[PDB]
């Protein structure tokens, strides 16, 4: 019964932290406030979350798992990969705009000077690999280059999302994030060089 | 002179003791000016790195424009530019890393000063001009915007390389960015290409 109590405890702390973060702000909330609200010692909080940002990483990982489930659903339903890609970025744009205040500090964590944490943030938010899954069918379909691995390409697109999202959130919140993300997709997918227009129907 | 004596004294201290460990006070003393005078020239320490970054960029800009005269093909100029950036980044990683972090400083006023000091995107956009002229680049995006996007990729790759994974061949990584963005991930196999 310890495992169940342990999972119950982590989940409660998470909820407590998220409620406080949403109502008072991430930076303004302290481990002491979180512990109090979750009904646990501060020491217990740190045992589950050694540093506050780890709560946000937990959150982003949850958001990503929901998107993954969505993408896999659309692909199994037979949606064209390119459309799923365009769908994913549209949903990423919407979710990022909606959760801007919590995602911003989480975004900086990927740029943490301490390599151990930058690494932990990275592994917790594998958007790059989700994108790779969508590219996979395109490759077997023969329309995708093969001089670069699916992994490195997906990672490149995920890096663009990250930079555009961070910049939008930190510096230009008034701009159209959906359009900006569509641009990254269109450029990396089709390239800057013009392509052949099909014979009209 | 002075702005020059300060900048040189700063770089020398950075070289001998490290950027992070060097202080405004020490720079002031080595440049022979008061802390007040130092700050008129460089309100904050990273501003010295921006100045450094600007001069390195000017040099690249120099090289670029002089290769375009010489008739070198646009795409070949781009490949050269990134081969030079790759080596340069590797050689001066210790000073460039704190400069890269400054580009994403939370203070919008500082992030903008950093962006404006390091206009790589615009340089890429000048090299692209002949392609635009040839009529071979899409028109739903400006050259400036496409250029900014390829510079962003450089930034991303370079910051990752210099801070977390120096093991990667930086030149091949930049060559990858150029290739994906210029050509796209979808293949180009038309039996009858234009031109
Ligand atoms: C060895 C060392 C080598 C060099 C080492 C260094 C290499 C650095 C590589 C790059 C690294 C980075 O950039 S990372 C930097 C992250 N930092 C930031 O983003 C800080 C941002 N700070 C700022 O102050 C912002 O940039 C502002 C406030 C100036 C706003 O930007 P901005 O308005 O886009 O600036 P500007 O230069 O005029 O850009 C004009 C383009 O944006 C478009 N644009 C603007 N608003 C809109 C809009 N609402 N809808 C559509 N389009 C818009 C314009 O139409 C035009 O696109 P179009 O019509 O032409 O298509
Ligand atoms: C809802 C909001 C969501 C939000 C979601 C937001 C997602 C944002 C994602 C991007 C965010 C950023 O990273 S922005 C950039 C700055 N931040 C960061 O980079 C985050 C921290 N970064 C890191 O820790 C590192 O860069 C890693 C972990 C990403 C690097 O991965 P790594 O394996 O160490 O390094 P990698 O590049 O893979 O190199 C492996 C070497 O071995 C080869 N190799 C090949 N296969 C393998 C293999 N299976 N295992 C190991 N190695 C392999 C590779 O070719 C390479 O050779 P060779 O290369 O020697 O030839």
């Amino acid at each position: 019964v310890r495992e169940y109590q342990k999972k119950r405890r982590r989940e409660r702390i998470f909820r407590a932290a998220m409620e406080l973060f949403r109502n008072r702000g991430f930076q303004e909330t302290t481990a002491t406030e979180i512990a109090k609200a979750a009904h646990v010692s501060r020491g217990t909080f740190f045992n589950y979350y050694p540093y506050k940002e780890a709560v946000l990483l937990d959150y982003g990982s949850q958001l990503l798992a929901g998107l993954r489930e969505e993408v896999r659903r659309l692909l199994a339903q037979g949606r064209e990969p390119v459309e799923v890609l365009r769908h994913l970025f549209r949903v990423l744009a919407e979710g990022t705009a909606r959760e801007k205040d919590l995602l911003l500090p989480m975004f900086y964590e990927l740029l943490n000077p301490d390599p151990v944490r930058a690494r932990a943030a990275f592994e917790a938010l594998p958007l790059g690999d989700l994108i790779a899954e969508i590219l996979k069918p395109l490759r077997e379909q023969g329309v995708l280059r093969q001089d670069f691995s699916l992994e490195r390409m997906g990672r490149t697109l995920a890096d663009l999302y990250f930079l555009s999202a961070l910049r939008w959130a930190a510096y230009t919140p008034g701009r159209d994030l959906a359009e900006e993300l569509e641009k990254n997709l269109r450029l990396l997918l089709e390239g800057m060089l013009v392509r052949e227009a099909p014979a009209p129907g």
